[PDB]
Parts: C-alpha cells; sequence; structure tokens
C-alpha cells in the first residue's frame, strides 16, 4: 500500500517528468553548440543531461520505495536555437533556478502533511541545486569575462569538453 | 554546406526523435514492471532505454557530420500500462519491428538518392535491428513456455535483472 | 513468426548444405593428400574442412534468428582422387568461385525483395570469399613456378602444414 | 604397403562414414531443439556433434598409420523432427548402442584376422561408447523424473548448455 | 586470371592514382604552411599526405587480390601557394569531395555490373571519406572562428601540431 | 632571409623530387614484382619506397633550415614492365648510382660556392648511397648464382620479404 499521500505522490511525479524535460532541454542546448561548432560545449551539455536523468531516477526509486507508482507523461518541445553562446547558459540557469523553486514547492507541500520522509528524501536535491546553479554562474562569469575573444571561448570549449 | 538532402536529413532527424521516443517507451514499461513487483524486468527495461539513446546518438553524430543540425521533437505520452508481461513484451517485439521498418525506409530512401555514405552508416542499425528483434522474441518464448508460473517466472526475473 | 520470406529461407538453408559439402569436400582433398603422403597438405584441407563448418553455422545462427528452420539434406559423395597436388588445388579454386556465385545469388535475391537484413548479412561471406579465392590462387601460382620441383613442393608442404 | 587387409580396411572406413553421419544426426537433433527454443538442449547436441567428429578424426588417423586410406561416402539425410524432448534423446541412446554393436563387429573380425593393432586400437572406442550411452541414459532418467515440469525442463536445459 | 572486369581494375587503379595525387597535394600544402610559419598545419598536412598513401595501398592490395595488377601513371604538379590558411583547406574540402564522387562512381559502376566483391570493399572508402570531409570543416570552422587572429590561429596551429 | 643561394636551392629541390620519383619508381617495381607473384620482392620494393621519402624529407628539412622553400613538380610515368628480377634489382642499382652522381653534382656546386653547411649536410647522403648501392649489390651477385633457378629465387623471396 502507498504510505505517500496522493497528493505528494503527483508532486513527485510531476518533477520526475520535470526532470526528463531538463534532460531533454539540455540535449537540445548541445545541438545548438554543435550546429554553432562548439563541441566542447556541447559535450558538457550532454554529460548535464544524462546527470537529469540520474535526478529523474532518485525520484522514480524513492516513488516506488514508498509505495507509489510513476506515470510517465507528454514531454513538449525544447527551444533549438539561442541568440548566441552566453544566452543558452543563461536560460540554463534561469531553468536550474525554476527547478530549485519546484523542489521547494514539494518540500512545503510534504511539510504541512507532516511527510517527514518526504521532505528528508528532498534535502539532496537541495543542496543539489545549489551546486547545480553555481556551476552555471561559474560558467556564465567566464564567459562575461572572455567578452566574446574566441581567445578565451576556445578554451573554454576545450576546458568543458573536458568534463567526465 | 549540407551535403545530405533535406529529404534524408528530415529522415534521419524524424529516426533520431524514434529513437528517443523508444527509450522513453521501455521507461514507461519499466514503471509498470516496478508497479507490478518484477524488479529483474524492470531492470531489463532500463537497460533497454539506455540503449536507445545511443542508437539515438548515433545518428546525432553522423547529422552533423554530413553537415546538418538535430532538431528535437515534442515526445508522445507512450502507455503505462499491459496485460500482463507477455503482453508488455510482445509490445516490445512489434515496437521493434515498426523500427526496423522505419530504418528500412530511410534506407531506400537514400539508395534512391545515391546517397551511399547514409545507406553504409545506415547498415549497423539493419545488423542490429536484427539482434533487437531475436532478443525480444526468445524472451516471448521463455515467457510462453513459463505459461504464467511463478517459480518460472521468479527464474526469467532474477536471470534479466543481471543484464549488465 | 518467420521474418524472412520462405524462397530467403530456402536460399540460405540451401547456402548451410552448400557449406557443409564444402567442408566434405576439403575432407575428402586431405584423405587424397594423406594417402600421397603429403600431410603438410593435407593439414591444410582438414583446416580448411573446419573453416567451412564454421561458415555453415553462420548460416545456422541467421536462420533461427530470423525465425526459420534449418533442415539438414543429404551430402553428395566428394571425389576422392585428383591427379596431382596441382589438380586439387584447381579444383578447389573452381569450387571456391561456385561458392561465391551461390553467395551472389543469394544477396540479388534478398535485394529483389528489399530484405535488407538478409543483404547486410551476406556482405560477411562476400568478403570472406575474396580472401578464399585469393588464397587458393596464391598457392596455385606458386605451384605453376614450381614445375613439380619436389625441393619447392616440400618446403610447401611443411609451410602449409604449420596453418593454425 | 597396406598391413591391415581389405576387409578390416573396409570395416573401419565404414565406421567412419558412420561417425560423420553420427555428427550429422546430432546436429539435426540441434536443428529440432533450437526450431522447439531449447537452445540449451541444441548446444549439447553441437557439442555432441563435434565429439563425434574427433571420432572419424581417429579412425581416419589409424588407418593411414596402417598403410590405408579413407574414402569418403555420401551421408544419408538425418530425420529432421522429434516427437518431443524424450524421442530425440531416446533415439540417441538407440543410435549410440548401434554405434557399439558395430564397433564389437569391427573388433571380432579383426580378432578373428589374428589382427592385434586393431582389436587394441579400438577398445578406446569401446571404452568411450560406455560413458556416451551413460550420459545419454543420465539425462533420460532426469527427463523422465520431469515428467514435463517445465521448471525442471529450464535449468536441465540451462545445465546442458554449459557443456564444455 | 582476373576475376574483376577490365572496366572495373582501370576505375580501380584509377583511383589509386588519385590517392597518389592527393597524398602529393597534401605534401604541397604542407610546403605552403612551412613556407608560411606555420609548422603545426605543415605537421597535419604530412601526417594527411601518409594516410592517403594507406588509401592508395588498400586499393592496391585489393586489385591483386582479385586477379589485377596496378599500373603507376604521371602525377600531375599540384599547386604549390594559396591565398591563406583557410584557402588552403577549403582546397582540401573541395579535393575531399571530389575524392567521394570518384568512389561513388566506382560504386555505382560495379553494382551496375553486379560486382559485390567492389561493391563491399568500397563501403571502406565511403565511410572514411566521411570523416575525412568532416575533419576538414572542422578545421574550417574553427579558421572562421578565428578571424585571422594570430593568438587563435597559434593555438590552432599547436592544436594540430599535435596530431598523431 | 635565405642564406644558401638560389643556385643551391634549386641543386636541392631537384634532388628532393628526384627522390620523390626513385620512392615511386621502387614502387612501380612492387607492382611488377606482384604481378609476377613475387610478394617477397614485391615487399623489398615498398620497403625500400618508404625509405625514399625519409630521404626526400631530409631534404625537405634542410631546405626549410637554410631559409628556402620547397617547390613539387610533376612526377614522371615509372616503367610498369621488366625482363625478370635480375632487371627490376640491375635497373634499381643504376638508378641509385645515377642519384649518387646527383648528390656529387650538388656537393661539388656548393663546395665551389663555400656553402660549408650544404657541403657537410650531404654528407650522410654520400654515405647512405655506399649502403644502398651495397645492398642492391649483394642481391644481385645472389641473383646470378641462382641463374634462374626457381627453387633458389623463392628463397631470396622469402629472405627479403623479412626486411622490417
Ligand atoms: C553521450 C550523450 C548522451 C546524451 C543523452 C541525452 C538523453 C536525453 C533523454 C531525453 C528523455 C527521453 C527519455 C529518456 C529515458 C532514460 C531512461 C534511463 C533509465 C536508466
Ligand atoms: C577436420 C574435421 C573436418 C570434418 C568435416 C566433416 C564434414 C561433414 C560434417 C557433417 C556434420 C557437421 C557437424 C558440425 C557441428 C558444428 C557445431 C559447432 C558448434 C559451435
Ligand atoms: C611524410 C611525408 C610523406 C609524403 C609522401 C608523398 C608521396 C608522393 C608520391 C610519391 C610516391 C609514394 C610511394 C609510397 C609507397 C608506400 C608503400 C607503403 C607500403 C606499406
Ligand atoms: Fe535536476
Ligand atoms: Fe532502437
Ligand atoms: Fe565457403
Ligand atoms: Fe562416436
Ligand atoms: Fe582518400
Ligand atoms: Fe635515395
Amino acid at each position: 500500500m502507498m504510505v505517500i499521500s496522493e497528493k505528494v505522490r503527483k508532486a513527485l511525479n510531476d518533477q520526475l517528468n520535470r526532470e526528463i524535460y531538463s534532460s531533454y532541454l539540455y540535449l537540445s542546448m548541445a545541438t545548438y553548440f554543435d550546429a554553432e561548432g562548439f563541441k566542447g560545449f556541447a559535450h558538457w551539455m550532454k554529460k548535464q543531461a544524462q546527470e537529469e536523468l540520474t535526478h529523474a531516477m532518485k525520484f522514480y526509486e524513492y516513488i516506488y520505495k514508498r509505495g507509489g507508482r510513476v506515470e510517465l507523461e507528454a514531454i513538449e518541445k525544447p527551444p533549438s536555437n539561442w541568440n548566441g553562446i552566453k544566452d543558452a547558459f543563461e536560460a540554463a540557469l534561469k531553468h536550474e533556478e525554476f527547478v530549485t523553486q519546484s523542489i521547494y514547492n514539494i518540500l512545503e507541500l510534504a511539510s504541512e502533511e507532516k511527510d517527514h520522509a518526504t521532505v528528508s528524501f528532498l534535502k539532496w536535491f537541495v543542496d543539489e541545486q545549489v551546486e547545480e546553479e553555481d556551476q552555471v554562474r561559474e560558467i556564465l562569469d567566464l564567459l562575461e569575462k572572455a567578452n566574446g575573444q574566441m581567445s578565451v571561448i576556445f578554451q573554454l570549449d576545450r576546458y568543458l569538453g573536458q568534463r567526465e
């Protein structure tokens, strides 16, 4: 029997599908970077897409551990184009902050229901979101300091393509 | 400049999106098996989902090698339930046969345009599809021999749960 | 369900039985060389017989992978005698070319029916036939220069007796 | 010079061709098991086919050691179908006992001619047939206890698929 | 005896000489880059000249395997100068695309004659040409982003100078 | 600034193209040996062809080290046919002696101009030419002792096929 409420279960299932879209969105940024010839930036986004799937699977396993079930929903078409290298990463940061707020909303719902298990489970994502936002802010800061010089952009592309 | 025709490029980009859905469909079959308590079958479907992602990324790589660009499209909601273990694998089998026919159509399109590079590239998927269909047929054959006998179904769940 | 046509399955099953006969034929050439006291040439033919069996088993595996069945047929009695070492290899070259043409006919039949899986599967045998015909031609050209000189035939016997 | 009588050489050459058919017969039993979806039992028959070929090559080497030569004959078409797993292995047992009696006849013929070299050479096959018959009797005994229970047949198939 | 047609042998022999000229052409671009003081770009072209030689030897090997012989023809004088780094690599891309079409013509010729051995042999060059064109397009894209900036050109020179 | 005179650079550039032809000539001798079925002699000529390319690149390096630039010229069609194995190697010897005399002429030209750097650089080729002429003379002496006997020629083919 399910020991999370249907409201909490649906909130968690909604976030799983949101994590799937985040994966799809980052792959779409890879299609943009590859079209612009930045295979290092595209590589960074492909690795980011795979990491987002592990976030989705962590929601997946917790839902079943609490006696629930996952229902996959349609994935909306992501944007394919951005007005430059820095514009894409600014869209990534805005998305991650949106995901952080979505995690907050589940946390507050679970907290009002005294669902301490789900509240505690979400702590990992709260801390992880802090790191996800910082990693994009650092990249954005280096892109701003580059100020469009292919000199620096070439090294940052080579550097981000180095991601394991 | 793109050296594949827009017709061939659209056919390849469509197949990439079909591979993305195939991954999603097998993830949804994993949600079904996990809901039914068969963590070995669910594990098998999760591994199949990741293998379909590598199929999509192969189309991804080739499109850019020929000067094209990938555009990710919306992903339809897959079915979430099946009328049994054998009904799911039968849906998996006919999905894969449909995928083989879709690859066949690109090959014939590429062949009529004398796009030998794409014809040769598609050979790996033709051979791979032979194995994809065969492994599902083997599971269906073992499930039919099982005839819904839990002691045998337990062994196949453990067996498929060992997939690397 | 069989996903190859009955016409193609019979063509593939016929070639399996042809590969079995070729295996048998090379063993019979070994019986001739051993009768003549050339254990190096006989060793080469015994290894060639084993190699043809792996060709037959490759057809075996593909037929079942496509949902078909193998039916073994009677094997004709091969010749037991040849008019010397060079006459045997002249029969071997003529035989390999016959096998190559038999592979060609299956390839063209599968191609007419748009059976791309079988067309792709046969590519391995096409390339292998290039090597097998070349190996016999190399031996025949070296035998032609030998002109029956026993000092050269011994070293070639010792050399071919070293086959892995 | 040949130091075995032509009567003995013919008996040994006939047995060689019998071993070739034995290999072919067990390969045909593999085609039946593979058609029925028991790839473990089919694996057992494919390995058994290889072992019969080593029996043929043992007769091969001895015939030439005694100054004789081998003449390969046509191979009869083996049966392609059996009415069940127990029917196939029971046909295997009766074939092996028929092979044992044929070896007995050579031993008695050779001993009446006081061909002690051939009598002693056949000792290895006499002992080997004891093991060949016993291994089939053991499988038949396990099949009789299984009485068609798929849970038992499944891992008996897996066990015989482990044959080295 | 030659088992490829004279029409196909000449087509293959013509392509071998084409590969020889391409080898010579890339060596000539190295003389240009070295004259301009770019030892990294020159190093890249010297490695490319050697890779083209292995292409020629592959055609060499196959022609003799099919019973033909190679006849070396005169090599035209390649251009010695170019209007810039990007002019050379754009001439390299145009040449490689011309080489691919020459491979396409041989494949279509061989297929019209049902020379399946040559059609299958040429698949390797079809796939290789995809990579040859892709790597030059990548360099052209990096040169376009450099836009003549010596700070960026210095990085691309050292990068291409690291080619093994 | 170029520190060799234009007359010395032209003499060096002419020898570079001469070395390129020497490589091409030995590859042509390989096509003849392969056409005659002597894969050992052909292997020797293929290795010799690769060695001549390193001679050309040595001239390539020295010309640029002295501030000059290389201009590649057209390569004449080499001969494809010889009367026999001993003609090919006798043509190789007289070609190498011609190369030695051409190096002598550059040496005397450079010494007339008191270009001590080029004179000392050429010493390596003077000593190397002694070895190249010697190794061909040894092969010619063994072929003369063979006197067209195929049993001895086969041993020399195998031996020269071992060249590293
Ligand atoms: C090497 C580059 C890899 C890029 C991967 C991009 C993945 C995008 C996925 C979008 C959503 C489609 C459904 C994915 C299901 C994944 C299931 C994983 C189970 C372990
Ligand atoms: C050196 C031995 C050559 C033997 C040639 C025999 C020709 C006729 C053989 C008929 C039966 C062949 C059975 C082959 C079974 C192979 C099983 C392989 C399993 C991986
Ligand atoms: C490192 C620079 C190399 C430049 C090569 C330019 C070649 C131009 C044509 C001259 C003839 C080349 C013959 C090559 C024969 C190679 C044989 C290899 C056998 C494995
Ligand atoms: Fe996330
Ligand atoms: Fe797929
Ligand atoms: Fe064959
Ligand atoms: Fe036996
Ligand atoms: Fe090439
Ligand atoms: Fe030289």
